[PDB]
């Protein structure tokens, strides 16, 4: 069995029954609507539904007749591409390796030697994938699409003016060549190797060379031009920056591509995050944050690691969501665990090659740029406020509802909240959304907090809105949710010229969450000890993301300082305080 040899059997992403998916929609808008505004939204859906959405969506269909993957190129550009805010803090979304869990500890001095090990992993994933020897990802035995790996190595963002655009320059070995050098930023300088020598990957003794070289060797130098920080930057002013710095010498694009092509982006940092198994909520925030003179934020994958010997991973939300991140993190983390976090092999370390420095020409003005740049993503990145704890009926279903409930009780109304469902089914499919703030959520929220509610009562009305939860984050991951849907519509009509349909400039639309505007953006990150995150969708709002383990819950929330109506660690309290109710009404419940 080979990696993609079930990508040409992958089934179609499917067009919802219009019908389906606006009775959906308008289920959705209740939470939030009194009698007035509902019988409005309810006409606005009617005669869209007899009319103009009735034309659209047979334009939908016949999109889907010529394309496996009718939203894959337009959620890419609207979702992404063509968002012009700066993208590495906003959008990306970072994970710390959980090492320090076991066998790599927080301590300082062991950056280099538990580095080179990092990369000689990480690496043996890349072999793997060249050789299509990773597993295929399957739901009992429905193979789940696996075309996002693609974009784990050699895959990078180039910033436009408008619209930014991908490369991805990976190839399997029977598809062809594959680059096979990485890139390395240390002290505001970029350097590069070759990870092959005589045919085979280099060991970490040798990979340990090469890193030590480059840090002896800008330790005691000053801080370089910083070129990277400028990715860092709102896209358009990016996107100029690379324009001018190519204008400066050719050569320096040269330098770009050196940097776009390598199978990774390597990070040294002289940061030191607190990382116990207790409390490590500073590696995210380093994470998102850190010293821009050494992240490539364009990068699908930027590998970060800090004096302490801790590390990180940063991706561009963009070509992948977080699971491939997962993977190779846990499979990483299954390698430390068997090797006890080192290298028995030989200590042989051949002749090769010294890390190239890679030395961009800049004027006044670039520099000026990058100063730019550096001072932007730390202003932005300190307003940041990041709450990581670890807690000890679907877990997924169980944490939602429990998040509900703890955003009820902290702000006194329903949030709006978006959970990620993967559409891995289908062909290049990637997410739906998710609205976990239905009317039997709320119905349960109200009981939990009225005196007057019996036991039987609430635990009742808690199973109802499990029961809903599941049947919708079935439907959304079987291509049967509907906010994709509905994007399409908007979409075909915006393609062709035509005016955004009534339905969308509703004020039930956006107060739902439509257009972005969800006060939750969630996702479960998966059951491989590995935890991710991203800022809030919007200012007044929160990030939540956990994973699930046999024995516990781990979390990770997001929420903007200049906000004072939000505080991550708080919501965090305040979910855990529900986890709690939730498990002894079931408990008492029991009886």
């Amino acid at each position: 069995e080979r990696t993609f040899q079930y990508q040409d059997s992958l089934p179609s992403l499917p067009v919802p029954a219009l019908e389906e998916s606006l009775k959906k929609y308008l289920e959705s808008v209740k939470p939030f609507a009194n009698e007035d505004e509902y019988k409005k939204t309810e006409e606005i859906v009617q005669k869209f539904q007899e009319g103009a959405g009735k034309r659209l969506h047979q334009k939908l269909l016949e999109r889907a007749r010529g394309k496996r993957n009718w939203l894959e190129e337009w959620w890419l550009n609207v979702a992404y591409l063509d968002v012009r805010i700066p993208s590495q803090l906003n959008v990306n979304f970072v994970g710390p390796c959980p090492h320090f869990e076991h066998y790599w500890p927080a301590r300082e001095g062991t950056q280099l030697e538990r580095g080179s090990m990092m990369l000689w992993h990480n690496l043996n994933y890349w072999q793997l994938l060249r050789r299509e020897k990773l597993p295929v990802h399957k739901s009992g035995n429905t193979p789940l699409d696996m075309n996002q790996f693609r974009m784990l190595f050699s895959t990078c963002k180039v910033p436009g003016i408008t619209r930014d655009s991908i490369m991805n320059y990976f190839k399997t070995e029977s598809e062809g060549h594959c680059p096979t050098h990485i890139a390395v930023l240390c002290r505001g300088r970029a350097f590069v190797f070759d990870v092959l020598h005589e045919g085979c990957l280099i060991t970490p003794p040798e990979l340990l060379r090469q890193l030590t070289y480059i840090h002896k060797k800008c330790s005691n130098e000053p801080v370089g031009p910083s070129i990277a920080a400028l990715t860092s930057e709102e896209r358009t002013r990016w996107a100029k920056a690379r324009e001018y710095l190519i204008s400066l010498d050719p050569e320096n694009l040269t330098l770009l591509e050196k940097i776009q092509t390598s199978l990774f982006v390597y990070s040294i940092e002289d940061s030191s995050p607190h990382a116990t198994p207790e409390e490590y909520s500073q590696v995210f925030e380093m994470l998102l944050g850190g010293d821009p003179s050494v992240r490539w934020g364009d990068k699908s994958y930027n590998l970060i690691s800090f004096a302490n010997g801790i590390f990180g991973m940063c991706c561009d939300h963009a070509p992948y969501d977080a699971m491939v991140m997962v993977n190779i993190a846990h499979y990483v983390d299954e390698r430390v665990l068997e090797t006890e976090g080192r290298w028995k092999g030989s200590e042989k370390v051949r002749d090769i090659p010294l890390p190239e420095e890679l030395v961009f020409t800049v004027d006044e003005k670039i520099l000026n740029d990058v100063s730019q740049a550096k001072a932007q993503h730390l202003k932005a990145a300190s307003d940041l406020q990041i709450a990581a704890s670890t807690f000890t009926l679907h877990p997924d279903t169980f944490i939602q509802l429990a998040l509900q409930l703890a955003y009820y009780r902290l702000h006194g109304r329903p949030g709006c909240c978006y959970e990620t469902a993967m559409t891995r089914y289908f062909y290049h499919g990637r997410t739906e959304t998710v609205r976990s703030c239905t009317v039997e959520a709320v119905r349960w929220c109200q009981s939990m907090q009225d005196p007057s509610a019996s036991l039987l009562e609430r635990q009742q009305k808690m199973l109802e809105a499990f029961a809903k939860h599941n049947k919708m984050m079935k439907d959304c991951s079987h291509g049967k949710g509907f906010d994709r849907h509905l994007l399409g519509l908007l979409l075909i009509a915006k393609e062709e010229g035509l005016p955004v349909p009534e339905l969308f400039e509703d004020p039930l639309f956006s107060r739902s969450g439509g257009g972005g505007n969800f006060v939750l953006s969630t996702s479960l990150v998966g059951y491989l000890r590995v935890q991710g995150v991203v800022v809030p969708m919007v200012h007044n709002g929160y990030g939540f993301f956990y994973h699930i383990r046999d024995d516990r819950f781990v979390v990770a929330c997001s929420s903007w300082r200049s906000c004072p109506e939000t505080d991550a660690e708080k919501l965090v309290q305040m979910i855990f305080h529900a986890f709690h109710d939730m498990i002894q009404l079931m408990n008492t419940a029991h009886l």
